[PDB]
Formats: structure tokens, sequence, C-alpha cells
């Protein structure tokens, strides 16, 4: 996250760090046993990582519990990133208290304008390079479908959204791939891609989680 700020610890008790031997993406609990990221997040040998705040320090509220399935998203392209989803079962069900807890899935699509919260372990620089050890937080309103295609021609499908600040200084970044944009406490997107971090008329671009609320139900229910 550039130009965010420290969330505390354990504000964003459904954040999720993936972890194989070190960080590598982000993820939101959805139930007790099932976490949603991004697919190109997908690897071998995921372990899921709840109750973090320093990902670097054991601090008392963790849960370390290792996936037993990943399934990402039969569309998913990898080229041009659209269907920019996968669920990852836990091999054992999270304890559920006031530091671990899901975020609920969206009943519908949120509007351009509407506030919401992104967060993770990513980069916090937009030139440089370094990786916070604590959990950072960043306030971003989603933006409109035409501003985010003008920013991006040829690049957003129906299946993305873009939030964030075309002036630039406040976007996700690199790590924070596959973590939550959740608004009005629903989970609404998914840290998906963009041109860099923070660069001006080039705003973070996001899974539309609402258009797979039917394939995330159907699939942990036969799963
Ligand atoms: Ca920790």
């Amino acid at each position: 996250i550039v130009g965010g700020y420290t969330c505390g610890a354990n504000t964003v008790p459904y954040q999720v760090s993936l972890n194989s031997g070190y960080h590598f993406c982000g993820g939101s609990l959805i139930n007790s046993q099932w976490v949603v990221s991004a697919a190109h997040c997908y690897k071998s040998g995921i372990q899921v990582r709840l109750g973090e705040d320093n990902i670097n320090v054991v601090e008392g509220n963790e849960q370390f519990i290792s996936a037993s399935k990943s399934i990402v998203h039969p569309s998913y392209n990898s080229n041009t990133l659209n269907n920019d989803i996968m669920l990852i079962k836990l091999k054992s069900a999270a304890s559920l208290n006031s530091r671990v807890a899901s975020i609920s899935l969206p009943t519908s699509c949120a509007s351009a304008g509407t506030q919401c919260l992104i967060s993770g372990w990513g980069n916090t620089k937009s030139s440089g390079t370094s990786y916070p050890d604590v959990l950072k937080c960043l306030k971003a309103p989603i933006l409109s479908d035409s501003s985010c295609k003008s920013a991006y021609p040829g690049q957003i499908t129906s299946n993305m959204f873009c939030a964030g600040y075309l002036e630039g200084g406040k976007d996700s970044c690199q790590g924070d791939s596959g973590g939550p944009v959740v608004c009005s406490g629903k989970l609404q997107g998914i840290v998906s891609w963009g041109s860099g971090c923070a660069q001006k008329n080039k705003p973070g671009v996001y899974t539309k989680v609402c258009n797979y609320v039917s394939w995330i139900k159907q699939t942990i229910a036969s799963n």
C-alpha cells in the first residue's frame, strides 16, 4: 500500500497472508474454512496465516493453517487477468473471534463513488522498494467505469473496476495482490493489477467480486 496508514493490529480481521516460506499475497476469509484471493496468486504449498499484524513476529493472535486445495476460476486468463479470482480451502476450520473473522460477500455490486478499505503488506513506495512488516490500510473510492476505461484503454473488462485516485500517490502495490477491497462491510474487490503503483492516471484495478458470488457459493457448497 502506497500513501496509506498503519491499520492497527487485528483491525482488519478478515485479512490473511498467504505464505509459502514468505508472504507473497493477501486474501480474505469468507468463512471458517475458505479464503478468496486473486488467481494470479495461485501456487502450490500455501499456508494461510490469519490473525496477523507484524508478519515477521509471532504476536499471539495468529492461526497458521495449510491449504488443502485451491480452485482457480475456470475462466481465468493470466494474460488479460480477466476473472482474476481463486478460492483456497483450509485443512482445518479457523477459530473465529474478534481478531479472526469472515467478511460478507456482496448481495449487490458497489457503485462508483463508494468509499472502500484496501489493505495489505505490499510495497509502500511508488519508485523505491520498502515492504512493511505491519498491515497497511488505504481508504479509496470506486471510480466510474468510464474513467477506468479511459485510464486503461482496451484492458478493463466487465469483471474489473478501478479504485483510488487519478492524481496518484495513493494505491495498492506489489505484495497487496489478492487482498481485500471492502465497502460498507462487504467484500467488493480483490487486489488484481495496475501500471506501476500510485502513478498519475493509473489507478488500481480490482476483481469485481459481485460477479462471482454464485460461483463462490456453489463451489463452497460442493468442495
Ligand atoms: Ca505475526
